[PDB]
């Protein structure tokens, strides 16, 4: 079972009130159908225009929450909203679009889409709490067939041009009018009681409802957001590669090493307690140190109390040596801590929007962060940018300006001169720091940190 069967049985109770009527018994190939679209018995890569939530969970980047509203269905115009905040109104003759006809309505539709997927994901996914008119207005900007590439590269086809009549991907979309073989999901299909608000509201207080359909459309990929990475979180699943991701992960291993041995080396702390992944590693296998380790897996919903991560009765004495909270999310710090904290609010294709303040970052694995909070640093302060290097002063084997910096923490730098070697790490280093830093994390340390105590380590 890879795709969604058109068999399958479709719940209707959520679509009577906007379609009285409606039979009962439903599958999803009398619902196509119904919407106007013929899949003709088509074996050429897209089975059913609705997908599991498997196949969604898979394709998350690709989500689009949408809802339409009518403001009076043949004789109304309809509001179109969209969980990138953005409101059309189709005519039948917080971005609020006055009244258009359909023809100028589904240009803008594909604009939109391909500005925000196509540094994203290969496809859209319309994500619904259908009531009818999201369903029954689908004809009107949608076009589906085989599975396609686009005529400028060789990516699948998102869009077609009835101008041209050629086909296209989220980057080659220009003056494209029709949104092409898209999916979707009724998140209605997943057994909840009550309305969309109703259980948005249960989990989030960050999105509320100003009565337009943008408000439901990001109130519904919320509420998906909440039930797929929130209340299930699936580590095996793995994500495309769409960025920087190896490149940050690197730079993060590289200050990771960085940080915690320079803060060994300037403060000689007896313990480590490393607070956080199961499956750590020491970061500085060199280490006089008592390195002690303690499980606790990424929270996805709220912030660890440090009170339940530590205390109910390990030296059991956290308070003896420095705690290390490398992305282990808690609400208050200790003060003996290093901590590296992801900031749910950097804007990025990695970090995408959450639900109640978190974010959803993507790199390889899936992770829902809680939102960052200020209030959690209150007895760290700001790790200030360093580089740090006990190695021989050698060139071995890129040309050359000299570097001067008082944060190059070397014996050169000490004796007067920096050399080459450590000119060339400093300035890799560096790189590798901005690259963490501009991919939302953030650095904090106990406040006796002072890399003054580094510089007696050359004697
Ligand atoms: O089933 C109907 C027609 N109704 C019910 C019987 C007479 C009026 N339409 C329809 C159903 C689902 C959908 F997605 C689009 C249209
Ligand atoms: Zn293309
Ligand atoms: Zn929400
Ligand atoms: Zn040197």
């Amino acid at each position: 079972p890879t795709h969604l069967s058109v068999d399958t049985k479709f719940k209707t109770e959520g679509l009577c009130v906007d379609i009285p009527g409606i039979p009962k018994d439903m599958t999803y190939r009398r619902l196509i159908s119904m919407m106007g679209f013929k899949m003709n018995y088509q074996v050429n890569g897209y089975p059913n225009m609705f997908i599991t939530r498997e196949e969604a969970i898979r394709h998350v980047r690709a989500w689009i929450g949408f809802d339409v509203e009518g403001c009076h269905g043949t004789n109304l115009p309809l509001q179109l909203g969209f969980s990138t905040g953005v409101n059309l109104v189709a005519v039948p003759t917080p971005l609020m679009y006055k009244g258009l006809p359909w023809n100028v309505v589904r240009i803008k539709i594909v604009q939109m889409l391909s500005d925000t997927l196509k540094n994203l994901s290969d496809r859209v996914v319309f994500v619904l709490w259908a009531h009818g008119f999201e369903l029954t207005s689908m004809k009107y900007f949608v076009k589906i067939g085989p599975e396609r590439t686009c005529c400028l590269c060789d990516r699948r086809a998102t869009c077609f041009s009835t101008a041209s009549d050629t086909y296209a991907c989220w980057h080659h979309s220009i003056g494209f009018d029709y949104v092409y073989n898209p999916f979707m999901i009724d998140v209605q299909q997943w057994g909840f009681t009550g309305n969309l608000q109703s259980n948005h509201d249960l989990y989030c207080q960050v999105h509320g409802n100003a009565h337009v359909a943008s408000c439901d459309a990001i109130m519904t990929r919320c509420l998906a957001v909440h039930e797929c990475f929130v209340k299930r979180v699936d580590w095996t699943i793995e994500y495309p590669i769409i960025g920087d991701e190896l490149k940050i992960n690197a730079a993060c291993r590289k200050v990771q090493h960085m940080v915690v041995k320079a803060a060994l080396l300037a403060d000689k702390f007896p313990v480590l307690h490393d607070i956080g992944n199961p499956k750590a590693i020491k970061c500085v296998p060199q280490a006089d140190v008592e390195w002690k380790f303690y499980d606790a897996q990424p929270c996805s919903d709220k912030a660890y109390k440090i009170e339940e991560l530590f205390y109910s009765y390990h030296s059991d004495k956290f308070t003896d040596g420095v705690c290390l909270f490398w992305n282990c999310n808690v609400d208050r710090y200790p003060a003996n801590s290093i901590v590296c904290r992801f900031d749910t609010r950097v804007l990025s294709n990695l970090n995408l929007p959450g639900c109640d303040g978190g974010s959803l970052y993507v790199n390889k694995h899936a992770f829902h962060t809680p939102a960052f909070d200020k209030s959690a640093f209150v007895n760290l302060k700001q790790l200030p940018f360093f580089y740090y290097s006990d190695s021989p002063c050698e060139s071995h084997g890129i040309d050359y300006v000299p570097l001067k910096s008082a944060t190059c923490i070397t014996r050169c730098n000490l004796g007067g001169a920096v050399c080459r070697h450590h000119a060339n790490e400093y300035r890799l280093y560096l790189d590798a720091y901005n690259m963490m830093i501009s991919a939302g994390f953030s650095l904090w340390v106990y406040k006796q940190f002072d890399t003054y105590n580094l510089w007696n380590t050359f004697t």
